[PDB]
């Protein structure tokens, strides 16, 4: 349980819920055909926000990973269980209104993904161990514009069999300068790149202990 609830831009927090799209409660979505997998939605409740955030391409903003709303605090236990083990991924979609898209269908590319290292460290251990800091690359070689960001947490402790993997997952409003429309990322649907039998969604990481793992998704787009 987590909730991604502040964006950090050219060094300064953007604010609780500013540009973020944050649910009033913390649990996760489990169906991943479900039109909440995009930007989280039903049963939860999903906040609106009219702030749309200037970034600048090609540089880092970094999710603010939170157990709740109203968590103050920045140790482990204020960003997510360490039971919680998976990887962060990230994706883009470019819309004509950040402010009002809803996310949900085709459109989505993944700029960022932190699955399970050589060390047997999963990308989650990474941001409850670093105080709940995801720091994502916007590319330098999309098209400007208006963008949603997708920011995703799964965790994998229950995932032998589905519905099982945990999906949590917020959306931020985003305004792209900068970016030189060299390159056209190919794009998939939310929902609809996530199946309950992908071998990084239906999976037992700890019997037999996992030596790899699959993000689910498409490969990250480079420039
Ligand atoms: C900007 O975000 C990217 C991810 O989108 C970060 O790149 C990763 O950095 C770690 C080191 O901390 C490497 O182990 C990974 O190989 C990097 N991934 C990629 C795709 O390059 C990058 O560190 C961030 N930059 C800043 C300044 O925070
Ligand atoms: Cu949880």
């Amino acid at each position: 349980h987590t909730i991604f609830s502040s964006l950090e831009v050219n060094g300064v927090n953007q604010g609780l819920g500013e540009g973020v799209r944050v649910p009033t409660y913390n649990g996760p979505i489990e169906d991943v055909t479900s039109a909440s997998i995009a930007c989280n939605g039903s049963p939860n409740t999903v906040a609106s926000t009219s702030k749309v955030i200037t970034v600048q391409a090609g540089t880092n903003v970094t999710a603010i990973w939170r157990y709740m709303l109203s968590t103050t605090g920045d140790s482990p236990a204020d960003v997510m269980d360490s039971s919680h083990k998976g990887p962060t991924i990230a994706y883009l979609k470019k819309v004509d209104n950040a402010a009002t898209a809803s996310g949900v269908g085709n459109g989505w590319f993944k700029i960022q993904q932190d699955g399970m290292d050589s060390s047997g460290v999963w990308g989650t251990e990474r941001v409850i161990n670093g105080k709940g800091r995801h720091s994502i690359k916007i590319p330098e070689c999309i098209a400007p514009g208006q963008y949603l960001l997708r920011a995703e947490m799964i965790a994998l402790h229950a995932a032998s069999n589905y519905p099982g993997a945990q999906f949590y997952m917020e959306c931020a409003q985003l305004n792209v300068v900068g970016g030189t429309g060299a390159k056209t990322p190919s794009t998939v649907s939310f929902p609809g790149a996530y199946s309950g039998s992908d071998p990084g969604v239906k999976i037992s990481i700890y019997w037999p202990p996992v030596t790899s793992y699959t993000v689910p998704g498409p490969s990250v787009f480079t420039c």
